[PDB]
């Protein structure tokens, strides 16, 4: 409504979350361990195109799991809900089944878990080599960001692949259970998966991608239709219930917004018909979510009444 | 917007769902088995007070599990979110842990499962006898329905109590795990629980209760504040993710509205800032939800674009 | 072989286990908490009738779970293997399913877990009242002990019943799943169960009961046939794999003898065609087994080569 | 005792089991599918060296899972109980955890499951290449069989490796959880594993290997010490509780002998201080055990009273 006054509250919330110094920076690969715990950035892009940034918003970092809802949207956009959900489920697994790769029907629980993102990766642009598949997804992310920063980290790619024994275990398990479409080169799909995890954004460019999802699939800084209404609706439902790892249920109850976190410390946040946001702070909590970002999200809903069922 | 034209679409959807004759009427007690499979009613109450009914909308039936979100709302209204959630969790259990009474922290998964509703019943109006507790809840349901039909089935009460061995197993298990507030007479709480399950409504009176939840806790036919905004928001989040038994996840994805089903064939449905509805048809599917009601809900969201993340 | 020299090794092992002061005396009821941690007794009865005792062997204590294999033997003796195993399974549950009352077929895992012992109690001497059922089992235990000390603790009975909420949860759960024979008064079976748990023995009398199982069902101090060969064989197989709570698998691997522990600190031990033993020391470890008794059993197999697969 | 008369009962039991035509020959690789359902052989080797064969006892088939207890014995023989069980557990998993690769302590449940056999394979003769490791195990199996038929199927090896996606998923999962000794080439260990599964025996040569285990680790046809008493005792305990897949618990209760089945239809059976046996019939039941072999084992214990706890 009054954008100038709203940005002052964003700056206040940014400053309050800055004092929250807890957490541990992810250190399983040296490309994540490198990062300073003090980096903290918040970028907002409204559905009308209004922008606002505070902090470290032009420093590139990997999307990691923040790419999961984006490639799911691309798959539904090109293939439809029915085809995509023959290979992947549509609900959270719960704390009891959080270590199992598949559900009762031999399908990955949802697109937001590793097994589900690996199957979704196998459905995109079938029939062409990995170079063409990667270019096709980059072309799509550039439209979602309004041609803003979309890069690639080769160091992260080489490190994820050399140390991803758990993902290779998922790959061979999905192959044994017939989870992939026929004629899938599983090892090549894992390569394409590690490449998508290694795509780099800034808070500024990623907030535009979140504002595309908040604006019914239309990029707000170009006015271009990028995703179908069906792809956007399905991505937002699954971000609301499955996007914050084992904290998804607490986040749906207290925050009630579609969001997705990554191991780099990013939280892609969507406020439907209002704005898109990207919070980034490398230190993660026990659940794997950014400590500063989680604090910021709780304060944002309390102050601005953005929760789905807020009156 | 144009109420007259909207009711014609409700009548069309009612007629389309009427042809769906599948399902089985619940028969574990004779009071549920009695019911005709052909009974089918739909009542709408908007947040402005506009009413519309089609079918068997003045035939009383028991709320059964449809009372779970209502007593949860009363508990949060009187005690607050923090106190209530020391005893009960706030998320779905999943298909893996659908037979366990408690979660990792020795708490019932959420207020929408039997163990959770039993603990919530133990928190309401503590310190008084069951007659006063029952009157207090009836007084609250009468305000939610705008003084419309709220009755009681003694036959259902006596039958639920004489055959509820599973609920008695939950009661003793919660007592062993220290799930109740100190000085709780567990057997007396089970009695109060069977009584609340036996409360009778019509489609007409129950649609007013659903419209109270759709209107920020204000009854639309009286203008009286019945529930606090905090109680309404929490009830709607848990109805969205836990309200349709093992179908909750499919319903959140395809329908995306807060709803709650019961073994009598009722589906209490909320469309925030628009209306409240009660669908009722005794035959249930394998998941325990009304066959006609589930069909009606899917058609309603497709036609009127009421899904949470619909643009 | 040379009994005099063998008793000197028993006295040495007794003295070595005496130095092992770890553990905690069970304190859930005051009748168990009363007990001194320093009480330690070992009694041996060979299949030929040779006796030897060291320590506190004439102090009465409750059998508790040590009665589970004894009532199972009585059930198989009177009804046969086929009838008994229509109601109860015949294998360990494992660490994953150690909190579930039933297995995949809606049956208790084995007679050595609480749910299984409750179902076995429901099969003994059906058609008569609890006073006659109790007398019938006492008559049987007196034959197993060669008319040596078999008493009853009323204080333990009243305390087990007043605080056994977990057993009442099992009782109502088994009733819901149709686990009992038709026309079973479940509450009366729980009463009979608490009574059997409260039967008192000494190390001396209990070693005779273990020597009856070691001697093919013939009491070694009377020569009387008490149990059928089929009842003895089935009891010994289930004591070998299910008798030491969550330590059953480690005990089968390192000790390899049929044994059964109880919360009073007793370990009923059988060495087939050699002898029966009862070790008793109130302090229990994290698994619920007597610390001194477990130490003694490990030393006994190492020294005398009694393990099933020892050459 | 009277060998001539005993062989007549073996011939009678062979003839009775021959009429049991149920089951399905394993068909996941063409090398198993090839096999006739009518092949049925029984070979006996006593601890004194007495031999007897009936049926198809000189037709070679792969050991498959029948090699699991043999390589476990070799590992304990060379490294001891303590070192081996730092990497692998010592008990059955149960029906609830029959699809999980690891137990509560991030270790494979026991050496008789695929994950456990893969870890055991990683412990044998470390520091040398796969050709030397394979020769070392062949040298050991030749001593166990008294220099009787021990071959190799290259076709089975190439087929197991090309289609073993589940074993590759186990391999990468064990690598992620740090289950192998440091500096393990996991892919090379999987190769060595597929090679050991492809070793070929006849009923005659395999009954000598089972008689080595029945004779305290001394080969009965040569008198040579092959395995240590500790290796034999540990192998027999784990064959008794974990050797017949999901039927292990029913087999321990009804048969009570150490045994191990394989997908080729073989059942390696040990009667301690009496004899070793190998039953072979390609058609398997739902549990994966040979239909004729299971029938034969039940008849053998009933007739000759060989059950561990038989008087
Ligand atoms: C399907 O048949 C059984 C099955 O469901 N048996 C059950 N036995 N007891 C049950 N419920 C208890 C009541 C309280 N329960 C807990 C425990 C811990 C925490 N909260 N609650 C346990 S369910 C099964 C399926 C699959 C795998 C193994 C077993
Ligand atoms: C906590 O330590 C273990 C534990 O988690 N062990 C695991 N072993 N293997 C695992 N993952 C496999 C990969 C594919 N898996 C399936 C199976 C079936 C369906 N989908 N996926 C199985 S997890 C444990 C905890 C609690 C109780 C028992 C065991």
């Amino acid at each position: 409504p009054d954008f100038m006054s709203f940005t002052s509250h964003i700056d206040e919330l940014y400053e309050s979350a800055k004092k929250q110094s807890g957490g541990k920076v992810a250190d399983y690969i040296p490309q994540l361990a490198k990062f300073s715990p003090d980096l903290w950035g918040v970028s907002v892009c409204t559905v009308d195109g209004q922008r606002h940034s505070t902090g470290d918003t032009k420093v590139p970092f990997c999307l990691q799991s923040c790419v999961k809802p984006l490639k799911y949207a691309i798959a539904v956009n090109d293939l439809g809900t029915e085809y995509v959900h023959r290979y992947v489920g549509k609900e959270p697994s719960g704390l009891r089944f959080n270590k199992l790769f598949l559900n009762e029907d031999d399908k990955p629980h949802n697109p937001m878990v590793n097994a589900g993102a690996i199957v979704v990766t196998s459905l995109i642009k079938q029939g062409v080599n990995n170079a063409e598949k990667f270019d096709y997804v980059m072309q799509f992310l550039n439209k979602m960001a309004g041609n803003e920063y979309v890069g690639f980290s080769n160091a992260t790619f080489q490190s994820e692949r050399e140390s991803g024994d758990r993902n290779f275990a998922i790959g061979y398990y999905l192959k044994e259970k017939k989870c992939f479409p026929e004629g899938t080169d599983m090892v090549g799909i894992l390569d394409f998966y590690f490449q998508l995890c290694s795509i780099e954004v800034t808070c500024e460019s990623a907030s535009v991608m979140a504002a595309t999802l908040a604006n019914g699939g239309f990029c707000p800084i170009t006015g271009e239709r990028v995703l179908s209404p069906e792809a956007v609706r399905n991505t937002l439902s699954l971000m609301h219930s499955c996007g914050m790892y084992d904290f998804s249920g607490q986040f749906a109850f207290h925050v009630g917004l579609p969001a997705k976190s990554g191991v780099a410390g990013g939280i892609l946040l969507v406020v439907p018909n209002v704005m898109g946001m990207m919070c980034w702070s490398p230190p993660l909590d026990k659940m794997g979510n950014s400590v500063k970002g989680i604090h910021f999200c709780h304060d944002l809903v309390s102050l601005c009444n953005f929760h789905n069922y807020d009156n």
